[PDB]
């Protein structure tokens, strides 16, 4: 018994054309409010993360992680934040920082999980010129007794993010040329492990 549903309060673009891909838009390190149900008719474990879409090697993504991390101007700076609003902490707990991309938090199914999310990378933050890396915030839902080890839940959602207040611009932007929630996609491969960034600063020298 579990069907869960998560939803990103952002504005998300428009199909043109048949096939073409739906993208929501963010402006960079604004929060966003997420919830996360389950409903089917105790507790469980949430870890929202920012990955490349792209379904690239391990090494791939860290050099890239690297490559963003090394011109943030603190190191303290992560690709996704949590925010502190009593609305949120009234449900969900056990908040962890398990990765510069990823947020673990554990929640009741009884109730509907409120948090509010940044993500804090730019989509061409990755190489200093071309078009940008394709970004999804994903999820994944483990079971609080992790049996298996294994998310028994995970979707996603494809972003881009902008800088100031160019979500709202580029949306305007396509609108002169010619949907207040975005639902995530679940899929069902639960082997693949999504790539944690945890910069290290041990042998500098």
């Amino acid at each position: 018994g579990n069907n869960f549903e998560y939803t990103l309060e952002a504005s998300k673009s428009l199909r043109q054309k048949p096939g073409d891909s739906t993208m929501t838009y963010l402006n960079k390190g604004q929060f966003y409010p997420i919830t996360l149900k389950e409903v089917s008719s105790s507790k469980v474990r949430s870890v929202i993360m920012v990955v490349f879409a792209e379904d690239k090697s391990r090494e791939d993504q860290l050099r890239h992680w690297k490559y963003w991390h090394s011109r943030q101007h603190t190191a303290k700076q992560r690709c996704i934040d949590i925010a502190d609003y009593k609305e949120s902490f009234n449900t969900i707990s056990n908040v962890e920082e398990i990765a510069y991309n990823a947020i673990s938090f554990t929640w009741d199914i009884n109730d509907e999980a409120k948090v509010f999310i940044s993500v804090n990378c730019l989509s061409t933050d990755f190489s200093s010129q071309v078009k940008g890396l394709p970004l999804n915030i994903q999820i994944d839902t483990y079971s609080y007794n992790n049996r298996s080890n294994k998310p028994v839940h995970r979707a996603y959602c494809q972003i881009k993010v902008f800088c100031d207040k160019g979500a709202e611009r580029k949306i305007r932007d396509e609108e002169r040329k010619q949907m207040d929630i975005t639902v995530f996609k679940p899929f069902i491969d639960l082997d693949t492990q999504p790539v944690l960034f945890i910069p290290d600063v041990h042998f500098a020298n």
